[PDB]
């Protein structure tokens, strides 16, 4: 039999040196990760080759770019492979993306997620280590549309970028409703600005009884409502590369990320539901979701586990010594300003934004571990960021106390219950998923 | 007195060689472009400099990549100066437009509209000539979110790119049709979904009695209306960069590419109309518009011309030697496909698009005659893009026959007549406006 | 609590390998340094990348270019932040101080004080470890005219250069005093070849009852005297660094290379000191002086130590093995000569300059303590530097022995007592300052 043990982890906003500092809790989190065979965290920043230009990424929060020494704090911490698709890869452009292969190569990361072009971003990176080897796919729900990887053509080259998971929105209206909103596209004159694309293309290109008006997909139902669907092409590619890494190693690891919310923020949208199934049904051994920057729900599916949100591992965003142009216009300055005081009025002094919730500084680290590909024991670790502390220190993880570890295990039991998920407990505050195994 | 002459032209779409004909027709077009003091044209189309990437650019209609050699055609053919903001200059990605500055730079052509940074792609560019001076500045008001440039900030550089004149649509509803909206809204879930950003930014987002649901904004009044309005600092920046040019040179010429539509498609819309008596307030010239791939009119405001669109003066999409993966997957085939069969087959084998309407196979070239900085002559010369030839030898321009250039001067005076324009028309189909000077 | 110690030091003016010699004295030294958290030292010599052009420094005491094998000799004896700004990192040029930040960056030394552009060498370093983090911030208030850095504009780039503290003097004189100098100017012709300066700027640009004549600033008073004041921009500028850098950082320490005297070669000038305590009012938990090659007095504002100068940690400029053709010309020679007898024509055999004097060879390491940024201890450690040993020698530096660092421990209290600093004094000859905290 084989034994391997993952350690799983949610996004790695570094931006700073020190990650690991010299709390005892903190020093046990790095020996936990160095002590499993393959620790897998999302590089959420991009380490700086000189290469690229910031790119108008103020949806995602502004520009996250750092110092490539990073790299040697997220590695000595005991992160061994890197998923790299996510919506800040791309923050320094094309270029950028070129850049942080070439440090991740010259430093002997194992990443996947980005790449040259398509097929670069969606293959898996084989991990080799002596008890066997793990497969990691990396691919991302959230990013600004372009950023998407392309292959090449016959006559031109491809184009680097992230792996994508791409999806659709549908509004269910009533017939009532579909009219007005018939009524509106044609009595505001709307509909008289598609007179030529009418003539181009042969007919209104508003009409698919499903309609599309305002960029979105509404279709006629009996009550109104709202779905989402995975792109049939992603999906089905993601899946293709899923059952060609579980012939390659003994594990097959997929990372998804997705800020998008379901009915509720705690739960994930359908689409990543869908998703998250379908690798599984490949033949994926787990299936580790980021994003959201706080925690979500766990399920077991087919006896193999889905971390829908791991949350952050670190975050020091607001420790940034690099904003662009557009990133400091989003705040009104009477002079010019620095980092540390954009990021304090952009928050109003930390009364709006992450700071005063604690749900947005606490972290989970799942360690599993499987015997021939079977799931044996999946252990929860919970992570303390430093809630209330000041921004230089807050960022930074660490193995939680008993106190915070037992009500973090307590969120992450409530959100994991309407999945059936049981949990067993542990004096110091730490669990383990019960097993049907 | 200083006597100064303008040629003005709409798209230049070139991507094969032997631009001007043989056909005398052709050669006369090439003698009236040089033989005046500037010749304006709008490069619509990536001279490949070997750098970048295809960008997914499917709202365009396709890459638009073109052997770097075609940049001779034009120079030859008697364009001396170069407006680069389009929706296509980005086609390559910051590398490209990097590497189209290069070949432009050492081929000594003047250019403006796309530059290393924000600044730099909003400067005008001066022509010098023995007789005088011009100035061009170029924007766009048609391109991909994400691509116009970027200045540097003290940490970051700046983003190479194009100019861009943004604007943004307000759709007026009733207040019955409000309360519908906000209905769906509510009831599809879909506000339920931003419950998060409701506590990370303060309040509902989509609450401006002004609202914002599915990306567009909605505005309460008395009768459902659709109205347009410029980006006020993309506007007060270009107004800002015409004043200093009015300064440097005898004449200031803004080139601004749109393809949105009016009321009716061959009608502006209202931002265009206010972005161009602006330039004029301002002290411009001239303002030559392109886009449409089809003419509109003509509008002399304050005693200047403005060109709203000229079409296209090279329209050789149809030949291009490269396309991208991301565009032969807009056309579904058994087999691959070459770019002439995949054009054929975008078309429909010519039925659909451009192919069989006259309006986008006509084109003008209007000569200025300026004395001192008055408007003196604005002579119009109707031009012949060869509409129902084969497809290899359309697009190419030649001074229109006489029956066929009447007809164009005719659609030309119908398009201007609400604007109160009116043309005196030659024995050999050219023609002027009527100038009130 | 969080605990940190911080060492400090003067002048690193290093040209040789070797540095911590195989006596105990200093192998101790180098123990003392490696034991701190954060060792700060000033680079007084240019790191040879071999990038850059010797420039002309005579008022400096020439050139001070070494093998860049100098910075493992700073690193191995346990210095670990650099402040680099004082009046010889340009010696060689922006190409030279751009060769010496590549060299720190890949040698993984953090570093401050000098920058691609202003914004750069204005920044604060943080030098992050497990027990906390520390931000270095340098400056210097002596250097050539030009030698500072300088930021971007919209058309143009930067300047590679220092971070720059500057300031003016004012003479003040009597009337009866000022009446003669404004004769002088007039009967001399002077005022006469400012005519044209009178045409073009409008006035006489000698009139500020202020006067500015010989390039200098003269003022009406009761009473002779002279007065100095800090460049009101960098004052601000620095003061606002130290702002920034308070919110994301531990500790703070502004480190400032200034020459200039105040009444007494002892004595700080009053723009220094002025600076100093706007410093820690901004929130600096220290500030550390160094320039004029021998000790100055220690001083403790709002419970923060001001060291005004600690002198030179390593002094071997006598050692330089660089010496340009600008510096060879200070001496008369009657055939080619060599760098060592250069400088010991320089000096006359030794009778001039800083060999025959011992406070030149004097030196001081604070080790500060701090817990939660409240400074609890600061330890005194004497150096000896090697008075009246051979020129190869000498500039080493080590612990000193009981009886030398008695004496050196005696200067720095006489020097210090107009502050008020008070010293413990251990059996060894080192020393500590008494705390009011
Ligand atoms: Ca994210
Ligand atoms: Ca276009
Ligand atoms: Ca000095």
């Amino acid at each position: 039999m084989t034994r391997l043990t993952v350690a799983l982890s949610g996004d790695c906003m570094v931006t700073r040196g020190g990650l690991i500092t010299s709390d005892p809790a903190a020093e046990r989190l790095r020996d936990l990760l160095r002590g499993t065979d393959f620790a897998v965290t999302n590089l959420e920043v991009v380490p700086s080759d000189g290469r690229g230009h910031p790119v108008h990424n103020a949806v995602g929060g502004g520009c996250l770019i750092a110092d490539s020494a990073v790299l040697d704090e997220v590695t000595a911490a005991g992160f061994s492979v890197l998923g790299c698709a996510n919506n800040h890869a791309m923050d320094l452009g094309t270029e950028g993306v070129l850049g942080t292969m070439d440090l991740l190569r010259a430093r002997g990361i194992p990443y996947a997620g980005i790449g040259a072009d398509l097929t670069g971003a969606r293959r898996p990176v084989y991990a080799d280590r002596p008890g066997g080897s793990l497969a990691l796919l990396s691919c991302t729900a959230t990013f600004l549309p372009g950023q998407e990887a392309a292959d090449p053509s016959p006559e031109l080259p491809g184009r680097p970028g992230l792996n994508p998971l791409r999806h659709t929105a549908t509004m269910q209206v009533t017939a009532d409703q579909m009219d007005v909103l018939r009524t509106i596209d044609a009595e505001t004159g709307l509909r008289a600005r598609r007179a030529e694309a009418r003539a181009l293309l042969g007919v209104d290109p508003a009409l698919l009884d499903r309609l599309a008006l305002f960029g979105t997909r509404f279709r006629t139902a009996d009550a109104p409502g709202f779905t989402t669907e995975c792109d049939p092409r992603d999906l089905d590619e993601i899946a293709r590369w899923v059952g060609e890494a579980r012939l390659r190693a003994d594990l097959v690891v997929v990372s998804v990320h997705s800020h998008e919310p379901g009915p509720t923020p705690e739960t994930p949208g359908e689409f990543l539901r869908v998703f998250a199934h379908r690798m599984i049904d490949e033949g994926a051994h787990a299936v580790v979701g980021h994003g959201p920057h706080f925690l979500r729900g766990v399920e077991l599916y087919r006896n193999k586990p889905i971390f829908y949100s791991l949350g952050n591992i670190v975050s020091q965003i607001e420790l940034t010594d690099r904003v662009s142009a557009e990133d400091y216009a989003k705040v009104t300055a009477e002079r010019p300003l620095t980092p540390g005081r954009y990021y304090d009025r952009l928050s109003g002094h930390g009364t709006r934004l992450f700071a005063p919730h604690r749900r947005y500084w606490q972290s989970l680290v799942p360690v599993l571990t499987f015997e021939d590909g079977t799931l044996t024991a999946a252990r929860l670790h919970p992570v303390d960021l430093g809630f209330g502390r000041p921004v230089h220190r807050r960022g930074r993880p660490r193995l939680a106390d008993r106190a915070e570890a037992e009500k973090t295990l307590t969120d992450v039991a409530q959100l994991s219950q309407p999945y059936g998920t049981a949990i067993e407990v542990m004096d110091d505050g730490t669990g383990e998923l019960a097993l049907d195994v």
